[PDB]
């Protein structure tokens, strides 16, 4: 659902009053932290399926150059 | 605060600013949400080893995210 399903999670740390960035940002840290780990935790299971995890963006605006010199 | 060193995860959170032990409360939560997940999920990442596991492996998926146990 949510980075194995991390939705009263994310309550809990909305409840701190910031917004809704904030609380996804503390999940990300954490969820990562633990996933480091899980390299060394026991498991290894058998399924064998794929799926994609969206991806991210970057903005860039143009903004070109004033020409004024005479007229 | 050593389950899967959340160090600076305790320090993302304490940044709220509270106390000490409501940053604690959030790591257990999330830390519980991950375990219970974590009987699922896998990987058979490392690339460290310990001294007698070499050898052997596959070439399929070894994240496989999906949920089954539950109905």
């Amino acid at each position: 659902e949510t980075k194995y399903e991390l939705n009263n999670t994310k309550k809990v740390a909305n409840a701190f009053g910031l917004n809704e960035e904030d609380t996804n940002l503390l999940i990300n840290a954490v969820d990562l932290d633990i996933k480091n780990n899980m390299q060394e935790i026991s498991s290894e299971l058998q399924q064998s399926e794929q799926s994609k995890q969206k991806q991210y963006g970057t903005t860039l605006q143009n903004l070109a150059k004033q020409n004024r010199i005479i007229k």
